[PDB]
């Protein structure tokens, strides 16, 4: 079995990977939004 | 995958030559934006739940001491 | 403080929300890929 | 956000009238695909780490019994 020391180490790694996923999602969402901006601009070009 | 794509979300060359690829792409964008918001909701939940599990582990590390 | 019973309940909810995020990512990636397919088709139209 | 977008990832109306909006969108696609793969790597890691924390909690629930 695992001890309390490794359990607390796993807990710290979980929280840091969670925050890490959060930061990747922000950067991902920033890029998806710019894809959307491009798509909206293309759509309006074809209606001008 | 789990939910596979409907004809309204599948973009074919037939769609492009009809000029509806752009609007289907904008539909995909709407769905992706909502899913991203849902995943944002869940990690906030996960962060909160993990932190509560963390305080349980901490208080029992100090009952040794 | 929280008890062992709620700690184990939190653990189950964490794993189920994790799997839940995984399923949302698959569906998200499926849709991003189709956006990419559209973009690749548009790019090749402008080079034909 | 954290990493803001470079001019190579920012899509302006100036880019569209130069006909490079499509290639910048394809650049954004490449970056998004890599980030999605990274987030996939991390949840596998998170699932494995959470499960190991789970077996510690289970074995201590049964040391009561
Ligand atoms: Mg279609
Ligand atoms: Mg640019």
């Amino acid at each position: 079995g695992i001890g309390i020391t490794e359990a607390l180490r796993l807990q710290m790694e979980v929280q840091k990977q969670l925050h890490e996923q959060l930061e990747i999602q922000r950067n991902l969402q920033l890029r998806i939004e710019e894809q959307g901006k491009y798509l909206q601009m293309m759509f309006e070009k074809q209606n001008s």
